[PDB]
């Protein structure tokens, strides 16, 4: 019942009982709170509503302190104190209270549902204090949301894969993608995707009539820690000791490795197929007697970085942690490693010399404050890029979330710029460098490889249907079937979509495999064939745009909507 104000840390004996988080505030910042919104419960070591038998009045500022009871203007004694006066909340500390000048943001990120882009904007743009609050509030209405949804059980199951389901009646339903993980029951946990529905669970189970599936809502856990610790600069490497002689492999990052070792974090920007991971490995390298921490929001970014170490670190001083498939080829939950692997919502409690967290544009302010709270580092280093995709934010739906706003990380590398930025392509035909050079890098991406010759457009906006919010081009897959009879070395490309119903059409009709562009993130592959699908703010959205063509090695093909984005392609144009 007593501890320290969220916006000034004074302490105080107050919360809100009208917030989620029900979070302390001073005498000062209460007021304010309280005089400015509908919030107007008042918590303290007793709440504060009126004493007197039958009285429901519970509005702070319609109550008075009474002797040492509470009381509105009905049964308040004559000698009384209003509990709202002079710009302040009575409570304990009352003299201490500093107060604070950001009380409107608290008051926005306070009141709002997570349903506008300008609620991402100030819950990045506020001071640290405010940061955690606003992610704690976010992910609170995140999970209590997932409760509103319809509960979906087993009809009739068709076969292993797919099944005929019943949702019930006056609840919505959750979309049907790989994104919306389910719970069964614990039968373990399972997805679904488009009459038949196609499911996937983490194990073969007998699926009976009756069956159910739900949202799995999680409990959320204070944080304490900030999004980044403030920084710190060093005269010399400190707490790392650099090898004699690296291998010439690693020597062009060495400045780099050496300005890790001289501040507490560093942030590197790495556009697709400069280097990321070679970077994250050689430092280790470099600094061959640190213990590091690899970590990352998803398993699969995890395992890119082990596929990495495995490579040029000692086997036997690596540990993948794991609470899915996941990497196998280090020893599991040797949480005591020299390297540690592990997604951020495994991470244990413990100690290091550096933290390596990659991916960072996926990352939430939340993620970046367990991290701190759980990893106690001399040196933490940030990578990821801002102009690739961020998580998914269920519910935002009203506005685009720019890079700036994805998290503390991105937006230091959007207004006073990384640390470090790795500035060559190695993995794209030099026409895909040149266009997203100039679309999302400032013109300062180069391209190491040649064009390849083997880069298309074509315009074609097709016929859109839907399958619920998940949209359909049917004549763009036709465009592709018919280049696939005339381009034979491309049946082995793999086939992106920003759409999972796209994919699921094309799969069926094309054979390729197929990926959404943000489940494609992070890979690569020779060859791409790539349908627009259609002309939305969705499928326009530049960094999904640079993610979608940016996972070529050879050739793409893309099968365009917009005008604007495909004269942009600095690819041959094709007609048919
Ligand atoms: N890998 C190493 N090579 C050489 N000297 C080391 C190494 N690790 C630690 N030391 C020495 O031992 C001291 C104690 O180590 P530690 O407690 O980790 O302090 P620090 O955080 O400064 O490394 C260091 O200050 C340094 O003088
Ligand atoms: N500075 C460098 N020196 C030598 N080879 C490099 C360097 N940077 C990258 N490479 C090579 O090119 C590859 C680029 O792919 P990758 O590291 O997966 O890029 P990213 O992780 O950024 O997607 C590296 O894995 C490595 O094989
Ligand atoms: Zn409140
Ligand atoms: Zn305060
Ligand atoms: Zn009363």
């Amino acid at each position: 019942a007593v501890g320290a104000c969220v916006l000034c840390n004074s302490q105080t004996s107050l919360r809100c009982g009208a917030c989620i988080r029900r979070p302390f505030l001073c005498c000062k910042c209460c007021y304010d709170h309280v005089i400015s919104t509908s919030h107007k419960l008042v918590l303290s070591v007793n709440p504060y509503v009126c004493n007197a038998p039958g009285c429901d009045v519970t509005d702070v500022t319609q109550l008075y302190l009474g002797g040492m009871s509470y009381y509105c203007k009905s049964h308040k004694p004559p000698i009384s104190f209003p509990l709202c006066a002079n710009g302040q909340v009575f409570g304990l500390y009352k003299n201490t209270c500093v107060g604070s000048d950001n009380v409107t943001d608290f008051n926005a990120i306070a009141t709002c549902d997570w349903t506008n882009a300008g609620d991402y904007i100030l819950a990045n743009t506020c001071t640290e204090r405010l940061k955690l609050f606003a992610a704690e509030t976010l992910k609170a209405t995140e999970e209590t949301f997932k409760l509103s949804y319809g509960i979906a059980t087993v009809r009739e199951v068709l076969s292993d894969r797919e099944l005929h389901l019943s949702w019930e009646v006056g609840k919505p339903r959750p979309p049907l993608n790989r994104n919306y993980v389910f719970t069964g029951y614990q039968i373990g946990e399972y997805t679904f995707e488009k009459d038949a529905v196609v499911y996937r669970g983490t194990t073969t189970y007998k699926l009976n009539v009756g069956d159910y599936f739900v949202l799995t809502s999680h409990t959320v856990m204070p944080l304490s820690a900030p999004t980044l610790v403030p920084q710190e600069h060093y005269v010399r490497i400190t707490g790392l000791y650099p090898t004699l002689n690296i291998s010439d492999e690693f020597s062009s990052n060495v400045a780099n490795y050496q300005k890790v070792g001289m501040q507490k974090y560093s942030t590197l920007q790495g556009p697709p197929g400069t280097g990321k991971s070679h970077f994250a490995i050689g430092l280790a390298l470099y600094y061959p007697s640190a213990r590091i921490v690899y970590t990352a929001c998803s398993h699969a970014a995890v395992d890119a970085l082990c596929e990495k170490a495995l490579k040029y670190l000692p086997i036997d001083k690596c540990s993948r942690i794991i609470p899915v498939e996941c990497f196998d080829k280090f020893k599991v939950n040797s949480t005591l490693e020299q390297y540690v692997f592990c997604t951020v919502n495994a991470l244990p409690e413990t100690t290091a010399d550096i933290v390596v967290f990659d991916e960072i544009s996926m990352a939430t302010n939340y993620d970046l404050s367990v991290v701190n709270a759980r990893l106690r580092a001399k040196h933490y280093v940030y990578i990821g890029d801002p102009a690739q995709l961020p998580a998914p934010r269920t519910l935002l739906t009203k506005g685009t979330l720019e890079p700036e706003y994805f998290n503390s990380v991105c937006r230091l590398m959007k207004t006073i710029g990384p640390d470090m930025f790795l500035g060559t392509c190695r993995r794209c035909p030099a026409e895909i460098v040149d266009t997203v050079s100039a679309l999302v890098y400032d013109n300062k991406l180069k391209a190491h490889k040649d064009k390849s010759a083997q880069c298309f457009k074509m315009f074609y906006k097709g016929v859109i249907t839907h399958d619920v919010s998940s949209a359909i081009n049917r004549p763009q897959i036709g465009v592709v079937r018919e280049f696939l009879t005339r381009n034979p070395a491309w049946r082995k490309a793999v086939f992106i979509s920003p759409y999972n119903s796209q994919n699921a059409v094309a799969s069926k009709i094309l054979g390729l495999p197929t990926q959404t562009v943000d489940s494609s993130q992070g890979s690569e592959y020779d060859y791409v064939i790539f349908t627009q699908t259609t002309e939305t703010a969705h499928s326009c959205n530049v960094n999904r745009f640079n993610v979608a063509i940016t996972r070529a090695k050879v050739g793409i093909l893309c099968i365009m909507s917009d005008r604007d984005l495909y004269d942009k392609l600095q690819f041959t144009s094709l007609e048919i």
